[PDB]
DNA sequence: GGATGTATATATCTGACACGTGCCTGGAGACTAGGGAGTAATCCCCTTGGCGGTTAAAACGCGGGGGACAGCGCGTACGTG
């Protein structure tokens, strides 16, 4: 992913862990990325190394 | 025996150089003020990398026909003496 695209719609359930290779000087942006993977319903312990 | 081509010596031209001279303009020395270098603050403009959405402009393909170009004639206007 490059990080500001998509919009809050991107249903990403299926994956698990989140790796953030570039950090945003906004982290609510960061936010929104791992949360692309930590939606409503997720059946997996989410992880994300920055 | 008369006439002809070459070789060293002296007078004259001719630009360049040594010397003379004026004078005026550039250089040496001193002083000063101000123009520019440096510093700090503030705020607006530009840079590089991204994103989203509109949409009008750019790209591509194809038919066809108008125009560029080649060939030929001619007669006149310009070259030449």
């Amino acid at each position: 992913l490059s990080t500001r695209a998509g919009g809050l719609g991107i249903n990403l359930m299926t994956a698990d862990t989140v790796v953030i290779f570039d950090s945003d000087w906004n982290p609510q942006a960061d936010l929104q990325a791992m949360a692309r993977a930590h939606r409503i319903g997720q059946k997996n312990h989410v992880m994300v190394y920055r």
